[PDB]
RNA sequence: GUGCUGGCCGCUCUCGCUAGAGGGAGGUCAGAGCACAUAAUAUCAAUGGAAUAU
DNA sequence: TATTCCATTGATATTATCATCTAGAC
DNA sequence: GTCTAGATGATATACAGTT
């Protein structure tokens, strides 16, 4: 009902409504706001003031003192009510009596089946079984186990229940009624049970969300403080002193600034540098200790200082939440409210008994929808259809497969434009077989034996590489117990390829022009930027820029006029591209990504151009625009990419992906480029789309999955001029391979290996511990260097990278030497040989295999 | 059902004019295939522009 | 190279998406 | 009967270069 079901949702537009629906909705929202605000004060939370960006705050003690005045003598009852409501679950399903005026308490506990079977089996149960059964139930725990034994022995179950039922009644079910009579709580409709139930559960949801957020926030602050306090060295003190000195000159620190300043301080300089204040401060005697520090220590000190600066920036408490926006109001079938669903020829009719009827329209998402009524649920059957708004289009209509789901609740919500929407959250049912093998077997370093015994004897698996160009590179294989082949699945057996590595979709013809357009936009931006500077000091623009600007036909020759001619020409081309791609439905995804990049650049060009007249000293801030067209196009592209991958892999069980990193902090130089791929949300969408078809997804370690040889495990050199080719040197021969089919193959190799074989590490964690225990004798070992950089593990080095190439560990230097050897060999234009990874003459894939 | 496109004409703004470029609302003429898990709250990091300094 | 102000975007955590007894009715 | 509405319901699946 909940363990093996997958929830999804979609909306229907409410065309019209009868009865007093709007009054009911408005009353619910107003009471939600009021009582959420009140119960936030009953639970004395600290919070930061919103008006001054959290400079000041209200301590928990002041909130506690104000609560003592607000509640008075009901102080203790409210605390118990709040504890029960915050814990949640079934023991708190009777809190709606805080609002309901006609609430009546039953004086006996419910005769549930779990207690029927307990009482009916008292005769045969020994004392140890009895005490172990009732040590977790708070109702049954009200009676000692020995008394249970005498009751079972001397009395019949029919009279046992009568003797016991009043004794084990839950005494926290009457707390709300105690508060309402004592504080005079009144809601808008105190004689409607469903109204009170819905209101209480919505308010409780909001308060529980804030409770969990608040506690994790207060925990994380202390965690950060302890982590800062555990790392204290001399370099940290020196870096703190250096950072303070720079802030007095309004300069501030950075990793590049510190590193390059230390680099440039040793060498005497003549020409002034971009980082000159830092260099001048670094040449002072009091920072001599920074100039002789080792790189690892300097990096660690910088990291600790960065953590300290982030820690000092946090507020004391989170903001008080804003309750003003509307909530989705849920109504169900066993008590929350009452609704009936009727699918008609042209409408969907939702019947709320005494709050009117809602008439809704049909979707193409819920195509050919039918609903069948069952005792406490609806069975939904529908399909997806193409929406073609053009009446006479040449596209042949398509229809998807059937979908069967279970519906038990509905939601109602109002959009800010004044339209009402009905949400239908349904649940799909699939076997939890594929999702448990992915989480318990393939994500574990050492799976337990009973997991291994339950695995099937055959599997189909896949792997894929995702990039900004040639978006997807997939590979499909089949593994099984008792099979033979090049692929070795750890703890499971062997397997052989089904569909070798390839590139699913190459880039389109229009990708070349969409880069020239962005180059032109950036060049115009530079022209504007230097025109302003030359205007300020009464100089003249350089001849190169004037020659470039004069290439477009213009009605004048002054620079401002030439820059405006260039901007008009550049947007005539962007609009043409947008129109042409929208005409076809955005067939190519790489072209769409390039178009998005060009549009983003053009927006900055316009923003710069609008401020082309400002005078020194005066600032101009950004102006708010209520535009959401870019966010709806960017989202459409991510969903379309997730669909291509899931459509390719529709017959697999497990799919392997590398866990990519999202945009980074200020120290990264290319995080504007990775915001455009935007990888983490793409992975989320891929997981959601695979999960709708009962396919498991695993994320494997990514370091070195683009540098090892899939066949022999040797390192290669990836060309800098062209990133789509990688070169290897084996058997005194030079070989070349595609660097996207190498990534997919290495991802498949690491997935089948549970990511235990490392690419590089420091002289541990579960993966490295298992690798050390299996490849070598034991996990408690030390390392000594030998020969020309090879390492021998013995049962010394500290803090050094060690790489695994070809089955042996090697030191950092030998890895550099091998890559350099390949580089010098290729620089001499030595002809290489093409190797295909889908060859059927390959006898073993040795990449990331330690056994 | 939700989402994503241009040309042309007035009006109205900001900037410039040896000269035009851009924004907003509206009218009109066209274009239009393939995706869809729906919400509330909180928190962190960056992107772009402008001014300032070595 | 750095600082400050605006508005917008990527990402990650919480809260959610009912079942079964009982008392009245008719 | 069988409805249909209100008050009450045992505990709990990993790991740490890449775009
Ligand atoms: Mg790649």
């Amino acid at each position: 009902m909940k363990v093996h079901e997958i929830p999804r949702s979609q909306l229907l537009k409410i065309k019209q409504y009868e009865g007093s629906f709007v009054e009911w909705y408005r009353d619910l929202q107003e009471d939600r706001k009021k009582f959420a605000s009140l119960l936030f004060r009953w639970a004395a939370f600290g919070y930061a003031a919103r008006e001054d960006d959290g400079a000041t705050y209200i301590s928990p003690s002041q909130a506690l003192l104000e609560r003592r005045l607000l509640l008075g003598d009901a102080e203790d009852v409210a605390i118990k009510f709040l504890d029960v409501l915050f814990k949640g679950g079934a023991p708190s399903s009777s809190c709606y009596s805080l609002f309901y005026e006609d609430f009546a308490l039953r004086d006996k506990a419910k005769y549930s089946g779990a207690k029927r079977e307990f009482i009916e089996g008292l005769a045969t149960m020994p004392l140890d079984k009895i005490i172990e059964r009732i040590r977790q139930d708070e109702q049954l725990s009200k009676i000692p186990a020995e008394e249970w034994l005498i009751l079972g022995a001397e009395y019949s179950p029919e009279e046992i229940w009568e003797q016991v039922a009043p004794r084990i009644v839950n005494v926290d079910r009457s707390l709300g009624k105690q508060l309402r009579e004592r504080l005079g709580i009144k809601c808008r409709r105190p004689h409607d049970a469903g109204y009170c139930k819905i209101l209480m559960e919505v308010v409780a949801r909001q308060l529980r969300s804030h409770n969990e957020t608040y506690h994790e926030y207060l925990n994380q602050t202390h965690e950060m403080k302890t982590k800062v306090a555990n790392n204290l060295t001399n370099e940290f003190d020196l870096v703190c002193e250096f950072a303070e000195v720079l802030e007095e000159k309004n300069y501030g620190l950075g990793w590049y600034v510190l590193w390059q300043g230390v680099k440039q301080a040793l060498k005497e300089q003549k020409k002034p540098t971009k980082i000159q204040i830092a260099v001048d401060q670094l040449r002072q005697p009091k920072f001599a200790g920074l100039l002789t520090a080792k790189w690892r220590a300097l990096k660690g000190a910088y990291d600790t200082w960065k953590l300290k600066k982030r820690l000092e920036k946090r507020k004391a408490f989170p903001y008080m939440p804003n309750w003003d926006n509307d909530y989705q109001i849920p109504v169900g079938l066993t008590g929350l409210g009452v609704f009936t669903l009727e699918v008609k020829r042209t409408e969907v009719v939702v019947d709320l008994k005494e709050h009117g009827k809602l008439f809704c329209s049909h979707s193409h998402y819920f195509g050919d929808l039918t609903a069948e009524k069952h005792p406490s649920r609806y069975h939904l059957k529908f399909r997806h259809k193409l929406k073609l708004r053009k009446r006479d289009s040449r596209v042949e209509p398509t229809i998807g497969p059937w979908i069967e789901a279970a519906l038990r609740e509905i939601t109602i919500q109002k959009k800010p434009n004044g339209v009402f929407y009905l949400g239908l959250p349904y649940a799909l049912s699939h076997g939890i077989d594929n999702f448990q093998i992915a989480k318990r077997f393939f994500s574990a370093a050492k799976p337990d034996k009973e997991v291994i015994n339950g695995l099937p004897s055959e599997m189909v698996v896949g792997a894929a590489d995702l990039n900004l160009s040639n978006i997807v590179a997939p590979v499909k294989a089949r593994i099984g117990k008792g099979l033979e082949g090049p692929l070795h699945a750890l703890d499971y057996g062997y397997g052989e390829l089904i569909d070798g590595p390839k590139i699913l979709t190459p880039d389109g013809p229009r990708c070349g022009e969409l880069i020239s357009l962005k180059r032109d936009i950036v060049e115009i931006k530079s022209a504007i930027k230097e025109f302003k500077a030359c205007q300020r000091e009464g100089l003249t623009m350089s001849e190169e820029t004037t020659t470039w600007l004069s290439e477009v036909e213009s009605p004048s020759d002054s620079p401002r006029c030439m820059i405006q001619s260039r901007i008009a020409d550049t947007s005539r081309r962007l609009n043409s591209f947008k129109y042409q791609m929208n005409k076809e439905g955005y067939q190519d995804l790489a072209e769409a990504l390039r178009l998005l990049d060009a549009m983003d650049s053009y927006n900055s060009l316009l923003e710069s151009y609008q401020r082309m007249h400002l005078s020194p000293g005066e600032q101009s801030p950004k102006e708010a625009k209520f535009d959401t067209k870019r966010a709806s196009f960017r989202d459409l592209l991510r969903r379309r990419v997730a669909h291509t991958i899931v459509e390719y892999f529709d017959d697999c069980d497990i799919v392997f992906f590398e866990d990519l990193d999202g945009p980074s902090d200020s120290d990264s130089r290319n995080n504007a480029l990775v915001k455009l791929l935007s990888p983490r949300t793409l992975l989320l969408y891929i997981r959601q789309a695979l999960e709708k078809r009962g396919i498991g997804m695993v994320e494997v370690a990514k370091d070195g999955t683009s540098q090892n040889n899939p066949i022999s495990g040797h390192v290669g050199w990836r060309n800098k001029q062209n990133k789509s080719e990688i070169y290897f040197y084996e058997d005194k021969e030079l070989l070349v391979m595609d660097a996207d089919e190498v990534g997919a193959m290495n991802i498949l190799c690491r997935g089948l290996n549970h990511s235990v074989c490392p690419y590089s590490f420091v002289t541990y964690g579960k993966r490295v511990k298992r690798f050390l225990k299996d490849r070598y004798g034991s996990s408690n070992v030390r390392f000594l260097v030998a020969s020309m950089g090879f390492v021998t593990v013995t049962t010394a080095l500290v803090g050094k990278r060690l790489y695994y190439h070809g089955g042996e560990l090697v030191t950092h230097d030998l890895h550099n030497r091998m890559k350099d050897e390949i580089k010098y060999l290729v620089e001499k234009e030595v002809l290489a040989r093409r190797v295909s990874l889908s060859d059927s003459t390959i006898k073993s894939y040795k990449s990331f295999a330690h056994v």
